[PDB]
């Protein structure tokens, strides 16, 4: 189905993103969506930043930690890293409750290999602050085409269910990357 | 629909071209449909270019040469001509008898104002000679969204009926056009 190009300010061009929704100022935020697993339970909105016009966000009810970290996650899949290329991530997240989120980028399936992780730390945050995340790195392994991008928020990660995450302006740029095109009249 | 990018070595970018189908390679010939009017009949399929393994053609059967020169015809439409910009129009065309072929990128309706038109002159198409031309015009007349390249075969134009037209690497080029671009995800 036909996906939206944003023209943010702040972001890189579109045509080089590996993320196909990037600033859910549409009310749409397909392919991001949520995952359920040992025990974990969320739902899903894009909805109005307040005191900011214009601007939505992709908001998670976390309802319950269940299991795991993993148990709860915010993803978007379909990324393919490839051997050689320099990545930019980026991303504007912050939370009601005081909680934890543990970003990466890896394989879907096991085992599992983590190619961007933060080094392994999960953000903090608090509530009345909001992060924005800008870091690089390179993809050292072979070129991996299972790959997603991905927020764990349930386990230890977790406060006091239930609570709200928000994710915007969300970004995977490969300056030597552009998005398959597909032409339509019109 | 969603359209076909072709990566011909023979013509220029696919980005840059006004027509949506160029080398008829898949099978399929959309935008590209005929037309019958004032007594024309005729037919049209995709089919191997005989000698030239995963070449495919356009062939117009063009069946009953009715009243006029209009009353067969093969033709793109969609096309908007910019005042100013310079365009390249580009295509192969043949037959299996002696006839005549006139080509032109006009207006769809009255008074159908001719914009190019291989200055007045029909093709004259002879049995084993295949016509790749190439011209430039540039389009003096104000901007004209109505606009269809169309090749007439009937009338007095004909050969005897039955017979075959092929066209392919059909082009309309200007460097000041980039087809609009959507994004799908794979
Ligand atoms: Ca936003
Ligand atoms: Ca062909």
């Amino acid at each position: 189905h036909m996906a939206l190009e944003d023209k943010s300010s702040k972001l890189p061009d579109y045509k080089n993103d590996l993320l196909y929704e990037r600033t859910f100022d549409e009310g749409l935020c397909f392919p991001w969506h949520t995952c359920e697993d040992s025990g974990g339970k969320c739902d899903f909105a894009v909805v109005d930043v307040p005191g900011e016009p214009g601007n939505k966000a992709f908001r998670l009810t976390v309802i319950d930690k269940g299991q795991n970290k993993w148990s709860v996650q915010m993803r978007h899949r379909g990324i393919t890293l490839e051997q050689g290329h320099t990545y930019t991530v980026r991303f504007t997240i912050w939370s009601d409750k005081s909680c934890r989120v543990y970003a990466k980028i890896g394989q879907m399936g096991e085992p599992y290999t983590e190619y961007w992780n933060n080094n392994w730390n999960p953000f903090n945050l608090t509530p009345g602050q909001k992060l924005t995340v800008e870091q690089n790195f390179t993809m050292n392994y072979p070129t991996d085409d299972t790959c997603e991008f991905t927020f764990h928020l349930g386990g230890e990660l977790a406060a006091g269910t239930p609570y709200y995450v928000y994710l915007d302006d969300v970004s995977l740029y490969d300056p030597r990357f552009v998005k398959p095109v597909e032409y339509v009249l019109p």
